[PDB]
C-alpha cells in the first residue's frame, strides 16, 4: 500500500539525436512524477537510452564510429536535452551499465529455471528498426533507399527482413489465459480504454512464442551475451524492458550517480511500476511481454500503462529530412519552457494524434496563460486593487460568493482523479475552467469599482480571488513547475503551503499574509503577435 511512486518514461534507441517524441513521452513521465511529489509522497521518476541491437549497432556503423563511442555521445545528448527541458527526473539509466546487464542475466536465468526458455527456431518477418518480429498478416508491399520492391511494416512503413535463425524461445503461448485474467481483473490497467480493447482483442487471437535470443553475428556482437550460450545475444527488448526492474534496484546518490545495486526490489520499495509511460508504438512489448515475462519469474506486475499518441507538425509528419523539423528548445526559448509543456500536455489527450502550429501555441498562451491565469494574477495581487498589499480577511459570504468557494473546494479532488487515471489534459481543463469562473465573478465584482464603494465587500472578493489563484496554481504545479512558483511568491505563500494534501484545502493560508514584492514591468506569460 504504502511504497515509492514508480514512474517510468520509455528508454530510448541512441540511433538518432533527440527529438520532440522523447521529449514528450518523458514529459507526461515528468508531470506524474511531480504531481505525487506535490501530494507528499515518496517518488522515483525513471527515463534513459536503450543501447544495444542490431538498429544501433548498424546505425554506429553508418556514422564509422565505434558503438561505445556512438552510444555515449548520442546518451549525452538525451541527457542534455533532458536537462535543458527542465524535468525533475530522478534517474537516467542506460542498458550499457554494468549493473543492468547483470539483472537481465539474472531474469534471464529467472525464466530458463521456471522452465519457460526452449531452443527453437524463428522463421519469419522482423523490423530492425522496431526491433519487432511480425506476422505475414502486418506486412505490405513498398520500397527502399533505393526505391526498389520490397516489404514493410504496415505498423510503421520500415523495411522488413525475412529471418531463419535458431534461438532462444519464451513460452508465450502459455501466458495467453493469465494475461486475460490480469486485464480483466483490472479494468483500469492499460490506458486509454481503447488500447486496452486492443491488448485484449489480440491476445485473445492467440500468442505465438516468442525469440529472446539472437545469433551474435547478426547483432554485430552489441548485446548482453545469453547466460552460458556465449553464440546467443539476448532479444534488445528483454534487455530493455528489464530497464524498469534494474532503476528498481539502484541506490543513487545525491548527483544522480548510481552506487549501488541492492538484491532485492522490496529493499528500495519502488517496483513495480505505478505508471508505465509510453507510445502507442511500443503497446504489445508493455502490455503482453513485458507481465509474461514478470509472471514466469514470479515478479509483481505494473498497475497502470498509459499509451499515448504521435505528434505532427503543422498537419504534417516531422522529420528533418521532409523539411519539417519541431525542434522544442527552439520552441520553449521563444514562447517559454512551461508554456510549451502547458500546450503540449493541453493541445491533446492520449488517445489523440497531437499537432503543433505556431498559431495554435500562441492561442493557447495568449488566451489561456496570459488572458485566463496571468490576468488574473495580476488582478489581485495590483497595489490598485489590494491596496494593503496583502490577504484580507473576509466579511459575509453572498450565495453567489459561495457557489465560486464550492467550485473551488471541489477542483482538488477532480483534478486528483484525472492525474490518477491518468489523464493530464483533464486534470488542467478542470483547473482552468476553475480560472474561468474566477475570472467571470471578479468581471461581475468589479473589484476595481468597489476599492472606492465598499471597502468591506473588496475584502471578501479579493480573498476568495486570492484562495482560488493558489488552489489552481497548485494543481497547475505539475505544468507550470517554474512559474507556479513565481506566482506563489507574487501571492507571498509560505513555502510549507505550496505542497502537501493540506493545502489542497481552500482557507489554507491566512488573513494577514502578506503578498511578495512587486518587480517593475514584470508579466508572468507576455502575449506575442498574430501574423
Ligand atoms: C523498454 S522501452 C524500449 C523503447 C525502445 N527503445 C524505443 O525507442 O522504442
Amino acid at each position: 500500500v504504502e511504497k515509492v511512486f514508480f514512474v517510468t518514461s520509455p528508454i530510448y534507441y541512441v540511433n538518432a539525436a533527440p527529438h520532440i517524441g522523447h521529449v514528450y513521452s518523458t514529459l507526461i513521465t515528468d508531470v506524474i512524477g511531480r504531481y505525487h511529489r506535490v501530494k507528499g509522497e515518496r517518488v522515483f521518476a525513471l527515463t534513459g537510452t536503450d543501447e544495444h541491437g542490431q538498429k544501433v549497432a548498424e546505425a554506429a556503423k553508418q556514422k564509422q564510429v565505434s558503438p561505445y563511442d556512438f552510444t555515449t555521445a548520442v546518451a549525452g545528448e538525451f541527457k542534455k536535452c533532458f536537462e535543458q527541458m527542465d524535468y525533475s527526473i530522478d534517474y537516467f539509466i542506460r542498458t550499457t551499465n554494468e549493473q543492468h546487464k547483470a539483472v537481465v542475466k539474472e531474469l534471464w536465468t529467472k525464466l530458463e529455471q521456471k522452465g519457460d526458455i526452449y531452443l527453437g527456431r524463428y522463421e519469419g518477418w522482423y523490423s530492425i528498426s522496431d526491433e519487432s518480429f511480425l506476422t505475414p498478416q502486418n506486412i505490405t508491399d513498398g520500397v527502399d533507399k533505393d526505391g526498389n520492391p520490397c516489404k514493410v511494416s504496415l505498423e510503421s512503413g520500415h523495411v522488413v527482413t525475412w529471418v531463419s535463425e535458431e534461438n532462444y524461445m519464451f513460452r508465450l503461448s502459455a501466458f495467453r489465459e493469465r494475461l486475460l485474467e490480469w486485464y480483466h481483473a483490472n479494468p483500469g490497467c492499460i490506458v486509454p480504454e481503447f488500447r486496452r480493447r486492443e491488448v485484449i482483442r489480440a491476445v485473445e487471437k492467440g500468442l505465438p512464442d516468442l525469440s529472446v535470443s539472437r545469433a551474435r553475428a547478426t547483432l554485430h556482437n552489441w548485446a548482453i551475451p545469453v547466460p552460458g550460450n556465449p553464440d546467443h545475444c539476448v532479444y534488445v527488448w528483454l534487455d530493455a524492458l528489464t530497464n524498469y526492474l534494474t532503476g528498481s534496484r539502484l541506490r543513487v546518490d545525491e548527483s544522480g550517480k548510481e552506487v549501488s545495486l541492492v538484491d532485492d526490489f522490496n529493499e528500495l520499495e519502488r517496483f513495480p511500476a505505478d505508471v508505465h509511460v509510453i507510445g502507442k508504438d511500443i503497446l504489445k512489448f508493455h502490455a503482453i511481454y513485458w507481465p509474461a515475462f514478470l509472471l514466469s519469474a514470479g515478479l509483481p506486475l505494473p498497475k497502470k500503462i498509459v499509451a499515448h499518441g504521435w505528434w505532427t507538425k503543422d498537419r504534417k509528419k516531422i522529420s528533418k529530412s521532409l523539411g519539417n523539423v519541431f525542434d522544442p528548445v527552439e520552441k520553449a526559448e521563444e514562447f517559454g519552457y512551461d508554456a510549451l509543456k502547458y500546450f503540449l500536455l493541453r493541445e491533446s489527450g492520449f488517445s489523440d494524434d497531437g499537432d503543433y502550429s505556431d498559431k495554435n501555441m500562441i492561442a493557447r498562451l495568449n488566451g489561456e496563460l496570459a488572458d485566463t491565469l496571468g490576468n488574473l494574477v495580476m488582478r489581485c495581487t495590483s497595489a490598485k486593487i489590494n491596496v494593503n498589499g496583502e490577504w484580507p480577511s473576509p466579511a459575509a459570504y453572498t450565495e453567489e460568493d459561495e457557489s465560486l468557494i464550492q467550485l473551488i473546494k471541489d477542483l482538488p479532488g477532480t483534478a486528483d482523479h484525472y492525474y490518477l487515471i491518468p489523464d493530464i489534459q483533464k486534470a488542467i481543463i478542470a483547473v482552468f475552467d476553475v480560472l474561468r469562473a474566477i475570472n467571470a465573478y471578479v468581471t461581475d465584482m468589479a473589484p476595481w469599482k468597489l476599492v472606492k464603494t465598499d471597502p468591506e465587500r473588496l475584502r471578501t472578493v479579493l480573498y476568495i480571488t486570492l484562495e482560488g489563484v493558489r488552489v489552481t496554481t497548485l494543481l497547475l504545479s505539475p505544468i507550470l513547475p517554474r512559474k507556479s512558483v513565481v506566482i506563489f511568491d507574487m501571492l507571498g505563500v509560505p513555502e510549507v503551503h505550496r505542497k502537501g494534501i493540506e493545502n489542497f484545502e481552500f482557507g489554507a493560508v491566512p488573513p494577514g499574509t502578506r503578498l511578495g514584492p512587486a518587480v517593475e514591468g514584470e508579466v508572468l506569460f507576455s502575449k506575442r503577435s498574430t501574423e
